[PDB]
């Protein structure tokens, strides 16, 4: 106790895997205070693990929440898209903030270094894809200093990390919309060797009419993939930006950070980390809007 920077209370809903790497990373957080786990098995391993962390842990599920809502402002859903519908519902009606890590999507998908800029109001936001997370950045980067007519990227990640053809369209979709590319395709490939790879990601994209400023577009993605890692420290480029007429390659590579998901499930990781961080700027955004 003593005096202290604000900060915004947080809970997790959900207790299984993404749920605990979020517990540990929230832990580094300067601006958001986790007080509480949400399950519905009191018996549950990842609940056990927050109560030994000191946490408050309900295992009502979300009526327990809703009937201690002082707990959190913000609650982060790590359980599932068919579990969100309804907890999206409460939530937004007890006016709580929610961050969707599941493909459910009823909410705004954001990017944060792309478009969050745009959805510090919503109620509720997405985080896409893992695919999503690591490459559209890389799009807008290219499509910010140039139009994107077409972009494709391709997602290969560790086999222990109708199910691809979901994510694909809606990776593509954010691909376009935003990404930026008029046209959006994306291929999630999996990859059985053993040791298990770290993710990798290709975005390919075609720009459009006029002169391409080479250095312009490669400061641009160079900037991007330092923004990323700041929220992402195992994320990186692997080699240059290939030129070829009006088509740019780029080449990614996601490692994990290891908190309690392995380094090789970078693109769970970077769901968990991008989560973060759009949390840490929707309570610096609302921190500085209240009363008022």
């Amino acid at each position: 106790a003593g005096s202290h920077m604000s900060k915004v209370k947080v809970a997790i809903l959900g207790s299984g895997n993404i749920g605990t790497d979020l517990m540990m990373k929230l832990e580094r957080s300067n601006i958001l205070q986790l007080t509480a786990m949400i399950g519905i098995d009191p018996e549950s391993d990842g609940l056990r693990r927050a109560k030994e962390k000191g946490y408050t842990v309900i295992s009502t599920g979300i009526k327990g929440f809703l009937e201690q809502p002082e707990l959190a402002d913000i609650v982060f859903d790590a359980t599932s898209a068919k579990a969100h519908i309804r907890h999206a519902k409460l939530l937004k009606e007890a006016g709580k903030t929610v961050l969707d890590l599941t493909p459910a999507a009823v909410g705004a998908l954001v990017v944060p270094p792309v478009n969050l800029h745009k959805h510090l109001d919503e109620w509720n936001v997405n985080l896409i894809t893992c695919g999503g997370q690591a490459t559209i950045p890389i799009v807008h980067a290219i499509n910010r200093v140039h139009p994107v007519g077409y972009a494709e990227i391709v997602a290969t990640i560790a086999s222990k990390s109708a199910n691809i053809d979901e994510f694909t369209q809606t990776t593509a979709r954010g691909i376009e919309k935003i990404g930026g590319a008029k046209k959006g395709k994306a291929i999630i490939i999996l990859n059985p060797a053993e040791p298990p790879i770290m993710m990798r990601n290709t975005v390919y994209a075609l720009v459009e009419e006029g002169k391409i400023d080479e250095n312009a577009i490669v400061q641009s993605i160079l900037e991007m993939v330092k923004t990323v890692q700041s929220y992402v420290p195992g994320y990186r480029i692997r080699t240059e930006p290939i030129m070829d007429g009006n088509k740019i390659t780029v080449f990614l590579e996601v490692e994990g950070a290891g908190d309690y998901l392995p380094k090789y499930s970078g693109n769970l990781d970077i769901m968990t980390a991008a989560a973060v961080k759009v949390a840490e700027e929707l309570a610096k955004h609302k921190l500085a809007a209240q009363t008022a």
